[PDB]
C-alpha cells in the first residue's frame, strides 16, 4: 500500500543508477504525499532535473532544492512551508529519508538521504521514508562529496516517478 518512488541519479550527464524509496505513508501520509507529488511531478513542479547541493560523506546526502540549486529555495505541494506531522519514526541507521527544514514548522522540498545512523536528529526532522533499492547506489554518489559539503561532480536527478 506504501508507494515507491524512484530516482534515476546522473553524475555531469551520465547515468549513475537507480534509488527507490519506500515511503511510509502509513505513518506520515502528509509528508509523504508532498514527497510522492513532488517526483511524479504532477502538479506541475518538482524534483525532476534538480541537483544534490550538499554530500558530506558518513553523514547524509541533501538535495530537493528545486527553485535555487543550493539549499535556500525549494517549496512544497502545500504551499512554502508545512507543519512537522509527526515525529514517530526515528533516524536508525543509512538508507534514512527525512525532510530538511530550517525551525519547527518549516518543511518545504528539500530532504535527506542518512548514510549513517543520525539520532541527534530524532524529534528535530520528519522521517518520512527508506531507500528500498539501490543503497550501493547512493554509496557511490557519496564519494563525489567533500568534509564541506561540496561536490565534486553535478549529481542531478536525471528522471523520477513513482513505481508503486
Amino acid at each position: 500500500v506504501n508507494p515507491t518512488v524512484f530516482f534515476d541519479i546522473a553524475v555531469d550527464g551520465e547515468p549513475l543508477g537507480r534509488v527507490s524509496f519506500e515511503l511510509f505513508a502509513d505513518k506520515v501520509p502528509k509528508t509523504a504525499e508532498n514527497f510522492r507529488a513532488l517526483s511524479t511531478g504532477e502538479k506541475g513542479f518538482g524534483y525532476k532535473g534538480s541537483c544534490f547541493h550538499r554530500i558530506i560523506p558518513g553523514f547524509m546526502c541533501q538535495g530537493g532544492d528545486f527553485t535555487r540549486h543550493n539549499g535556500t529555495g525549494g517549496k512544497s505541494i502545500y504551499g512554502e512551508k508545512f507543519e512537522d506531522e509527526n515525529f514517530i519514526l526515528k533516524h536508525t541507521g543509512p538508507g534514512i529519508l527525512s525532510m530538511a527544514n530550517a525551525g519547527p514548522n518549516t518543511n518545504g522540498s528539500q530532504f535527506f538521504i542518512c548514510t549513517a545512523k543520525t539520532e541527534w536528529l530524532d524529534g528535530k526532522h520528519v522521517v518520512f521514508g527508506k531507500v528500498k533499492e539501490g543503497m550501493n547506489i547512493v554509496e557511490a554518489m557519496e564519494r563525489f562529496g567533500s568534509r564541506n559539503g561540496k561536490t565534486s561532480k553535478k549529481i542531478t536527478i536525471a528522471d523520477c516517478g513513482q513505481l508503486e
